């Protein structure tokens, strides 16, 4: 029923990149029509999920902003469930939600190496789509605990399978981009290969489709594991020959998940979410 169209509009944005070779639009600030999509999912009655980790330290840095800045932001105007995977439930912050916002708590095993414990959510985050959020949401998206949401992050953001543009790379060529390189890599992206540097910190889509997002990545870090290698940048080294491979029907902004470190440039304008300084030295206990 809906059609691109309808709510897509890229000639507000002229000077950056709106559409695909393949058609799919990348979403920024100007483009989109709220309004009509919202009216349009409100009317279907769909509900959204968002799944978060926060293993070791990660919670009590930023698990709390995380869900405070969520509720606020994400889907407003919709059904909304957080699922929040911990190793360890009693440090988990049990903050106040608002309408339509609910959620569930889920204990998981702490991987030894925390590039095993970002890679592991592939596997975990299918587990739990093929046990109970299949039946749950109509779109689901996959977040980093190590940011927060600045504005409105809302139903323009919705599609069959959605990623994220990383901020530091969205301008540059994709022989400049950092894909694992190597071959004996199941991550592997040639020289010459390439359409955008996808930041592993945001990703969704439909059930299905992050299933069989979470899925492929797993089965190539697996894949890896058994010859020896890991890719330069874990899961998103895999997620990035995923979408090489299988194409995002939709692109968001760096707007929708911005590094401040690099200031605010005039392409950059509404955040709607923002990078947590880095801290490794306390919330890594590893390499
Ligand atoms: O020890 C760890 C390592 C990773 N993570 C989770 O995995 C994501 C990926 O890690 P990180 O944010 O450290 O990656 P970076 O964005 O800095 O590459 C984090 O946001 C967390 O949600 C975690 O909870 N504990
Ligand atoms: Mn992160």
């Amino acid at each position: 029923k809906l059609k691109l169209s309808d709510w897509f509009n890229p000639f507000k944005r002229p000077e950056v990149v709106t559409m695909t070779k393949w058609k799919a639009p990348v979403v920024w600030e100007g483009t989109y029509n709220r309004a009509v999509l919202d009216n349009y999912y409100a009317k279907q009655k769909i509900t959204v999920g968002l799944t978060v980790f926060a293993v070791g330290r990660y919670i009590e840095h930023y698990l709390e902003e995380f869900l405070t800045s969520a509720n606020k932001h994400f889907m407003v105007g919709h059904p909304v469930i957080f699922y929040i995977m911990v190793d360890d439930v009693s440090r988990m912050p049990l903050i106040e939600l608002g309408p339509l916002r609910s959620f569930k708590v889920f204990k998981i095993k702490p991987e030894k190496r925390w590039q095993d414990i970002s890679m592991m959510r592939m596997k975990t985050i299918g587990e739990h789509i093929v046990a109970h959020i299949q039946h749950e949401v109509d779109f689901l998206f996959c977040m980093d605990v190590d940011q927060v949401f600045q504005d409105k992050f809302g139903v323009e953001t919705l599609g069959e399978s959605v990623a994220q543009l990383q901020a530091w790379w969205y301008k540059a060529d994709p022989n400049d981009f950092t894909y694992e390189r190597r071959k004996e890599s199941a991550a592997y992206i040639p020289f010459g290969e390439g359409d955008f540097y996808y930041h592993a910190a945001i990703f969704g889509g439909t059930p299905t489709q992050v299933l069989n997002i979470t899925q492929e990545c797993f089965k190539g870090i697996l894949k890896d594991k058994k010859n020896d290698i890991e890719a330069q940048w874990h899961d998103e080294s895999h997620l990035n020959k995923y979408f090489l491979l299988n194409k995002p029907t939709k692109i968001l902004s760096p707007e929708y998940c911005w590094d401040y470190h690099i200031g605010l440039p005039a392409d950059i304008k509404l955040v709607k979410m923002s990078w947590q300084t880095k801290e490794y030295n306390v919330v890594r206990n590893n390499v």
